[PDB]
């Protein structure tokens, strides 16, 4: 579909047994999700934006369904105020910017 | 244009006769530029990002040409990690997300 930007580009995503609302975010290199206890190996990382940094856990090869489109890749999990679908997964679902 | 997302969507903007590089950021409500001088009245404001809150100077009705498309709107100046074009101006230049 086409998503205008009059409002936040929030869409429904699924990660296992959790449905969440997440921003389609061209400003984010990688996907960052709100705190959740995912299975598997991870590694610590610090990511920065307006206000400074937060600490996150990097999980790899996590499948996420984004508006019914399948994706699989890196997911950073930590105390973000909003779920953020970053470019690493936006490319996988065929997302472009157009004007 | 159509802009894919395998690389950061960085574009050249013209503001006050200066060329700068800025990131098209659909996860940003607001346009935020790194410290610079702009003429006219401004208002102190605060905004929050992934890492907390910062103080910015709010300038209204600033022209920016974004990849050759004209916008006139609110520009916040302050300690963002990188110049970002947010939805307030993305809407003005007709930017949508498509997948
Ligand atoms: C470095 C470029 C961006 C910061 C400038 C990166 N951010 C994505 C950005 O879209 C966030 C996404 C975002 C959205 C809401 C809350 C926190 C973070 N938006 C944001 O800070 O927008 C601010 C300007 O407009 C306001 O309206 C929304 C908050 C204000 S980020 O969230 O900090 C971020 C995301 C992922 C990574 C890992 O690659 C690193 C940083």
């Amino acid at each position: 579909p086409q998503i205008t930007l009059w409002k936040r580009p929030l869409v429904t995503i699924r990660i296992g047994g959790q449905l969440k609302e997440a921003l389609l975010d061209t400003g984010a290199d990688d996907t960052v999700l709100e705190e959740m206890n995912l299975p598997g190996k991870w590694k610590p990382k610090m990511i920065g934006g307006i206000g400074g940094f937060i600490k996150v856990r990097q999980y790899d090869q996590i499948p996420i369904e984004i508006c019914g489109h399948k994706a699989i890749g890196t997911v950073l999990v930590g105390p973000t105020p909003v779920n953020i679908i970053g470019r690493n997964l936006l490319t996988q679902i065929g997302c472009t910017l157009n004007f």
